[PDB]
């Protein structure tokens, strides 16, 4: 089925994947300082540009009610000329108060733009705010980049000296045996080789019923899960 040396074999090779793989986070370790830097950095380069459109929609209000506000002035200025030329004297009150509304409504329009402008002018101040973060944070990149990225290197040569043992050890492998075991390793990836706890398989968990038990204790083979078809040894056999 396999062989006590042959298992050994795989053992042997499984552990210099794991070695390749478990670098992986090694690498985003190293990167974690630098990565949040730029990442920061373009959050709030995309916060600034989001405030720039929100000023743009404002900056369109300020301009329909000064439309309106020019209206309401005008209309005032219609209203004072008709004072001027009269009548009689009923509409002096009547007119003085109609004045009066336009007045008000005049205001509420100074007011609103007023606000406007103040929301504006507050967004502005956020825009200065991120914009010197931005280069704080440039500051920290900089800084941080020419160490990373010598430590990734390093990580990396070490990932080709893993591989390169690890070609050594598969070449001395019964072609048939590597291939059961990159078979396998296709979708188990770092589970492809897994030993037995308590009495079910270390990879999937389900009780292995006594004969396999048995079989992977007893015999000098090489065992693979009834349930998942990953392979199995006992810790000493
Ligand atoms: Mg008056
Ligand atoms: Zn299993």
């Amino acid at each position: 089925l396999g062989s006590n040396t042959h298992l050994k074999q795989l053992i042997e090779i499984s552990h210099l994947d794991k070695e390749i793989d478990s670098l992986e986070p090694l690498i985003r370790e190293k990167r974690k300082d630098l990565d949040k830097a730029l990442n920061d950095k373009e959050a709030k380069n995309k916060a600034i540009l989001n405030l720039e459109e929100e000023k743009l929609a404002l900056k369109l209000q300020v301009s329909k009610n000064e439309q309106t506000l020019q209206d309401t002035n005008a209309k005032i200025a219609s209203i004072q000329k008709k004072m001027s030329e009269i009548k009689s004297e009923r509409e002096l009150r009547s007119l003085n108060i109609e004045e009066d509304i336009a007045k008000e409504r005049s205001n509420q329009a100074n007011r609103e733009i007023e606000n406007l402008q103040n929301e504006i002018k507050r967004k502005s101040e956020k825009q200065e705010d991120l914009k010197k973060e931005m280069l704080e944070l440039e500051k920290l990149a900089l800084e941080l980049e020419s160490l990373v990225e010598n430590e990734v290197k390093n990580i990396k040569e070490t990932q080709q000296i893993i591989f390169k043992k690890k070609e050594d050890l598969v070449e001395k492998t019964e072609p048939k045996i590597y291939s059961f075991y990159e078979r396998i390793r296709r979708w188990a990836k770092n589970t492809s080789i897994v030993t037995i706890k308590k009495q079910a398989c270390g990879g999937c968990f389900i009780r292995l019923n006594d004969k396999i038990y048995t079989e992977v204790l007893t015999s000098g083979d090489m065992i693979t899960c009834p349930y998942c078809g990953r392979i199995l040894y006992a810790e000493g056999a």
